[PDB]
C-alpha cells in the first residue's frame, strides 16, 4: 500500500503540493535540462506546521510520484539506540540512499534529534547533531540525494542546520481551507458508505479549525453514532449509512486540536457585504489593488508604492470587514491580529508568515494597546521593503492615544476615518444579517435603515439578534399551547426589537472625530 | 581538481579584505628574506567573521592556491563528530602534517563549533579539546611558516583564551558586499549561464539589497527556473534557454534576502545637489570632517586636535540623515546609520568596534532623544565615547527633534563639542530636492519646478516628496482609466496631476516649531 500513496492520497495542501512537484519531480525527471541552463536542485528541504496535516506522506507522495528510492529516518526511532547505533543507522541511512539515486530521505520528527543547542545536555546527543551536520555538508553536488525533514517549529530545530547547503528551502504545511477540508473529507470517506442526504461541503465548511486528523477522526464518531443509534434498537450490517444528522452531531462533539492556530487564506467577504462609503473604497482599492494588479505603471512612473494605511473610527466590525473585503477583491492572503493576542519573538514570526504570502494583508486590530512590542514592530515595519507585496492595515478607536512614532512617513502614513454607516450602508448590512434567515414578505428593510441612523454595525447587529430571539420564543410557546405557526420573522418582532434603540455612539464621540479629522 | 584551482577571480564581494589577506600573508610566504631582515613578524592566527554565506570559506583556499602553500582544511562538525580521542588525534595529526609540509595553511572551518564559550560547554571532552586546540596554537614555534585561519560567525562566541596575543591576534571581517561587489559575484555565478542580449545586471545588483553570495546564486537559479518553466511548458528548446531581464526582476520580485537585517558600512551615493543645504552648515561640516581627513598635517603643526562629535537639532524630516550621508560621500568615507529604535532593542561597544574598523567613518545616530535623557545605554555610550581617541578619524553625529531634553553630558566637551542646527529647506534647496525627486521619473517638458519651488514654503523633505508621490498616483490613476477604455494616452507626468496635487498643499511643520528652534538657538 505504501508504494501506492500518489497526489490524490494527500488533501489539504495542493499549493505546497505543486511547489514540491516542480522543485523535486522536474529535476529528477529531467536533470539533463535543468544542468543545461544551470539550475541548481535543491538539497534540503524542511516541511514544518501543526501536527496531524499530511506533510508525512508529502516525502512519499513524492518519491512515488518521481518514481525514486525513498528512505525514512524517524527521529525518535534513531535516538531511542544506544549510543553508536543512531551514528550506524544515520551513515547507513545516508549510504544507502547515494546508492540507489535519484533518492529521498525524509527524516521524520527533525526536532527529536537535531533540538535547539541549549536542551542538547550530552555529548552522544551533540555528537549526533554534528554527525547530521556533517552528513548532510557530504552530498556532492551530483549525488542526485535530495533530504526531507518534518518538524512542528523550525526554531526548534538546531540553527546551524538552517544554513545555506544543509537545509536552505522551508515550506510551510499549514491547516487547510474550505475547500482542502472537503478534499479531506472527500479522500477519507471513500470506503464510508454515504446516504443520498450526505453534503460535505457544508461539512467543510462548518469544521473550522480541523486539520486532516481531526475530520478523520470525526469520520468515524460520525460512522459510530449511526452504529448508536441503529444496532442500539446481516441486514442490520447492510442497511448502515451515515447520515448529515450523524455528521452534524459528530461536528457537535469534536474538539479541533488547532484552534489557536492562525488562519491564512483569501476570505469570502465582498464589498456588498459591508456596503461602507465609495471614497474609503476608492482609496483603498488605489492603495492595493493598483500595485498588485499594474506594477508595470508603478515601475514607468517610477514611484515606489506606499505600504500600509491606518483605519481608525467609532468600534465595530465596519474596519476589520473592510480589510476582508479589500482583500478578498484583489485575492490576498489575509492575517488576523489582535492586541490581546500580542500581549501574550512573535512579531518577527508574523512578519514572516505574511511575507512568506506574496499578496498579504496583514491585520492589526486594537493597535492602540500596543514598549518592547512597540519597538519591535517599529523596527519592523522599517525593515520592510516598499516593493514586496505585502500591505499593513492598522485599527484603533483611539486616535488620540496613538503614539506619533508609528505615524511617520514609512510605516503607517495615511489615516482613513471610518463613520457609521449611511442609509444604504446600513440597508447592505441589514440584508448581509438576515441573509440566511427565513425573512417575511411583509417586512421591508428601507423602512428600518430609514428609522435607525447613528446605529453602528454591533447595534444592527444586535437588532437583528433581539427580533430572531422573540421568533423563537413565540414558536416555543405556540408549540407548549399546541401540543409551523411562526415560519418567518413578523414585522412584531421587529418592532419589539426597535423598542429599546440603544444607541451605542454618543454624538460627542462623533464630535470628537471629526475634530480628530479636521486637525489632520 | 577544480578545488586546486580556486583562486582570487572566484571570490567577489571581498576585495579590500583580499588585498589586506595577500599583503598579510603572500609576501611572507614567497619572500622571507626580506620581512627577516627587516624584521616584520608575520601573523600566526587569523579570524575572518562575517555573516553566513558570504564566501569567506573560499578566501583560504584562493590564498593557499595563489601562494602555492600547502592547505589543509579541519572541518569544526567533522572534528566534534568522532569519539573522545578521535578529534583530539585529528586537530594533532592537522597540525603536525601542516608542519610537516611548510609554508602551510590551516583553515578551521565554524571555530565556535569546537571552541565555543567555557560556559556552554558542559562537558570535560569539549572543554579538553578546546586546551588542546590552545596547546597546539602556543606551539606554533615563529620559524615554523604555519598560518592558522579561522572562520567563525561572530567572534564573541569563540572562546576568549582563543583571542589572545599569540593566538589569534588578527580578525578581519568579511560582511555583506556593496554594489561593486554584488556585481562582481552575479558576473562570476552567471559564468555558466547563457544570458539574453537586454540583461544588464548592473541594475540587478543595484537593486539586491542585502543579498550575499549565496542569496546571489539563489537569484540566478530562480532566474533560470523562471525562463525554463515559461518556454518549457509552453533539442530545438535546449538551444533556444536563454535568461530575460525580466526573468532576473521576478526572480528579484520572489527572493526573501538573508542578511536584511545586518547594519550596512559603505561609502553612500548621496551629494550635495540632491539636498542642497545652507552654506554656513556645508562649509563647517566640511571642515570638521574633511580638514582632519585631508590636512592632518596642518593640524600637527599648529597642534590642536579636532573635536570628534557633532549634533543636529531641527524639524523631523530627511535633512539631517542626507546631509550626514553627503559630507560621507564627499570625503569617501563608510557611513554607519544606527537609528534609535535598532539600538532600544554589549551592542553599543560592538557598533563603536565595527566603526573604528573603518578608519574613515561617519558613524551616525539618529533619534538620539530616545536613548538619552536608559541609563544603562547612555551611560554605555558616554563611556564608550570617551575612550574614542580623537587622533583616529571617527567623526560621531547625533540627530535629535528635542534639543531641549538631550541630556547636557552628551554635548560636553570631548563627546559632541559643536551643536549645529538643521532648519527648513530653502527654494533652491527645494528645487534641487524636487529635481532629485522626479530625476527617475518622465516629467512633461511644460512642468516647471520653480513655481512649485515658489509656492511651497516651509515644506520639509517628506512635504516635498509627498507632493511628488501624490502627483504620480493621479498619474497612475488617470493613465490606467484611459488604459480601460481603449480596451500611450499618458507618456509623462502632466502639470495638471502636479496641481491637483498642490490643491491639497499641506504643511507639515509649524512655524512654532520653527521659532521655538530659533529661540534654543539664540539662547545657545
Ligand atoms: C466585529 C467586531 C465587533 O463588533 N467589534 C467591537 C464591538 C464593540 C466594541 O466596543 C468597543 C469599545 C472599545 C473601547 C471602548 C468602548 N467600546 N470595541 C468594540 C469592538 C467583527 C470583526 C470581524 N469579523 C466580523 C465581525
Ligand atoms: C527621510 C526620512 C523622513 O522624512 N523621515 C521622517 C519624516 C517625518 C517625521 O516626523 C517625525 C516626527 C518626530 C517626532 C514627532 C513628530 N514627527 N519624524 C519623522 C521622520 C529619509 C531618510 C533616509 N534616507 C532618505 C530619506
Amino acid at each position: 500500500k505504501l508504494n501506492e500513496i500518489g497526489y490524490d492520497d494527500i488533501g489539504g495542501c495542493r499549493k505546497q503540493l505543486a511547489q514540491i512537484k516542480e522543485m523535486v519531480e522536474l529535476p529528477l525527471r529531467h536533470p539533463q535540462l535543468f544542468k543545461a541552463i544551470g539550475v541548481k536542485p535543491p538539497r534540503g528541504i524542511l516541511l514544518y506546521g501543526p501536527p496531524g496535516t499530511g506533510k508525512t506522506l508529502v516525502a512519499r507522495a513524492v518519491a512515488n510520484e518521481s518514481g525514486s528510492f525513498f528512505f525514512l529516518i524517524n527521529g525518535p526511532e534513531i535516538m531511542s539506540k544506544l549510543a553508536g547505533e543512531s551514528e550506524s543507522n544515520l551513515r547507513k541511512a545516508f549510504e544507502e540512499a547515494e546508492k540507489n539515486a535519484p533518492a529521498i530521505i525524509f527524516i521524520d520528527e527533525l526536532d527529536a534529534i537535531a533540538p535547539k543547542r541549549e536542551k542538547t545536555h550530552g555529548e552522544v546527543e551533540r555528537r549526533i547533531v554534528s554527525q547530521l551536520l556533517t552528513l548532510m555538508d557530504g552530498l556532492k553536488q551530483r549525488s542526485h540525494v535530495i533530504v526531507m525533514a518534518a518538524t512542528n517549529r523550525p526554531n526548534s530545530v538546531d540553527p546551524a542546520l538552517r544554513r545555506f547547503g544543509r537545509f536552505d528551502r522551508e515550506i510551510e504545511i499549514g491547516i487547510p481551507d474550505s475547500i482542502g477540508r472537503l478534499e479531506i473529507l472527500r479522500i477519507h470517506t471513500r470506503n464510508i458508505r454515504l446516504a443520498e442526504d450526505v453534503e460535505l461541503e457544508k461539512i467543510a465548511n462548518e469544521a473550522h479549525g480541523h486539520v486532516g486528523a481531526d475530520l478523520a477522526s470525526l469520520c468515524s464518531e460520525a460512522a459510530l453514532q449511526q452504529i448508536r443509534n441503529k444496532m442500539n434498537l446481516a441486514e442490520v450490517l447492510n442497511s448502515l449509512a451515515v447520515t448529515m444528522d450523524d455528521f452534524r452531531w459528530a461536528l457537535g462533539k469534536s474538539n479541533p486540536s488547532a484552534l489557536r492556530e492562525t488562519t491564512v487564506e483569501v476570505p469570502n467577504v465582498t464589498w456588498d457585504d459591508i456596503g461602507g462609503l465609495e471614497n474609503v473604497k476608492r482609496e483603498l482599492q488605489e492603495l492595493v489593488q493598483y500595485p498588485v494588479e499594474h506594477p508595470d505603471k508603478f515601475l514607468k512612473f517610477g514611484m515606489t508604492p506606499s505600504k500600509g494605511v491606518l483605519f481608525y473610527g467609532p468600534p465595530g466590525c465596519g474596519k476589520t470587514l473592510l480589510a476582508k473585503a479589500i482583500a478578498n477583491e484583489c485575492q490576498a492572503n489575509f492575517i488576523s491580529i489582535k492586541g490581546p493576542e500580542l500581549l501574550t519573538a512573535n512579531v518577527r514570526d508574523i512578519f514572516d508568515k505574511a511575507r512568506q504570502a506574496a499578496p498579504c494583508v496583514l491585520f492589526f486590530d486594537e493597535l492602540d494597546s500596543i514598549d518592547r512590542v512597540i519597538n519591535q514592530l517599529l523596527t519592523e515595519m522599517d525593515g520592510m521593503s516598499a516593493k514586496k507585496n505585502v500591505f499593513i492595515i492598522g485599527a484603533t478607536n483611539r486616535p488620540d492615544i496613538i503614539d506619533g512614532a508609528i505615524l511617520r512617513p514609512g510605516r503607517l502614513d495615511q489615516l482613513i476615518y471610518i463613520p457609521l454607516p449611511d442609509e444604504a450602508s446600513r440597508v447592505n448590512i441589514l440584508k448581509a444579517n438576515l441573509r440566511k434567515s427565513p425573512i417575511a414578505r411583509d417586512v421591508d428593510i428601507n423602512f428600518l435603515a430609514k428609522a435607525t441612523q447613528g446605529f453602528s454595525g454591533a447595534d444592527l447587529t444586535e437588532i437583528c439578534q433581539r427580533a430572531c430571539k422573540q421568533a423563537i420564543r413565540e414558536s416555543i410557546e405556540a408549540e407548549i399551547r399546541a401540543e409551523d405557526p411562526v415560519p418567518e420573522i413578523t414585522r412584531r418582532h421587529f418592532e419589539e426589537a426597535m423598542r429599546f434603540a440603544r444607541r451605542s455612539v454618543t454624538e460627542n464621540d462623533v464630535r470628537k472625530y471629526e475634530m480628530f479629522a479636521q486637525t489632520l
